[PDB]
């Protein structure tokens, strides 16, 4: 009963760490991890992630220094392949699980009507 | 491949149907469209809830406006069987989909924190 | 141009400082500070704001804690001061704001 | 010195900055050209979307990254686009500082 929502989460789970794009995106943060270049690239934008929680404070005009420098660290990620390895596999996974989503907690979209 | 992992999520949303608590929650939510006047305050605690969380985004307390706001909504939720009835078993589903959320989809999204 | 930004940015900086209701507001959080049962209870209340993130269907363990520290507060003198006094001034200061960028609103 | 006087007597000296006087021309001459109001349009719904984004603690994915990319192009193609996001760039610094300045010290 309660075992059955929690064999199934473990095997929807596992299912899906057997996908290829799981495996893709694992390895690539694995390769970003052993390149210094790379990683530098990673630590960086993952810092620049609180800028985008300032930004929704201070947004009512558009942020030119903010749109030149997530532009900037784009344009590095573009061009770096381990980064863009990473997160064009990222994307093809949460694409994935976006439509078993839908699936899973339909029954909880039928208590918001 | 993806065919068994959609077998899964449909496995997973069957569990939680047959969930007790889930059919307590869906016998609650539906005891309150029956009624006009628990539809109004539930649908107005709703979008209360979606203002306490555009302070998700200036990390800011709920200030006296706010406590006073969530105090009328407390009395009004406990003197509402309905209500009440609902917020009460609400929370108990509530632990089984924040691990459903845990152990399936959290994850992917970290692969992003 | 600039230095005429500068002084009226200044003024109107200790200008703020010097308001009644700023001070009240200060002084009302150092006796948060001074009193080892306040202070612990607003420490919480701090701590229940990255709750407020995870908020991320109404959530009935969220409303309760809620509610709970909100019942907190108004048993607690310091507590309930701080927070009307620190509305009574963000409304001042919500006022000052539209006056200052007025010519920002004007370009969106 | 009272808090209004000042508060006004600030206002008004941000309208005399050669830098505000440049970003209302620069939004103005946007606000007249179809092309340029669009893409304005379209990045400020980005930004909110950026801003919603923003509070989950995640990066920017690939999908983000490549909208903020397209608007970098048409920001950089586009003549009235360019002007204003320079012009903001150098406004940017004296809103920042009234903000820093003024109140923060009191909130």
């Amino acid at each position: 009963g309660m075992s059955n929502i929690y064999d199934s989460a473990n095997e929807l789970s596992r299912g899906l760490r057997g996908l290829p794009e799981y495996k893709a995106v694992k390895a690539a943060k694995d390769a970003i991890a052993a390149d210094a270049e790379a990683s530098k690239i990673f630590t960086d934008y993952l810092a620049f992630q609180e800028e985008i929680q300032k930004l929704a404070q201070t947004g009512q005009m558009p942020d030119a220094s903010f749109q030149a420098k997530m532009e900037g660290f784009g344009k590095q990620i573009q061009g770096n392949s381990l980064l863009s390895e990473f997160f064009t596999k990222q994307q093809q996974l949460a694409i994935y699980l976006s439509d078993i989503e839908k699936i899973v907690f339909e029954p909880v979209s039928e208590l918001l009507k």
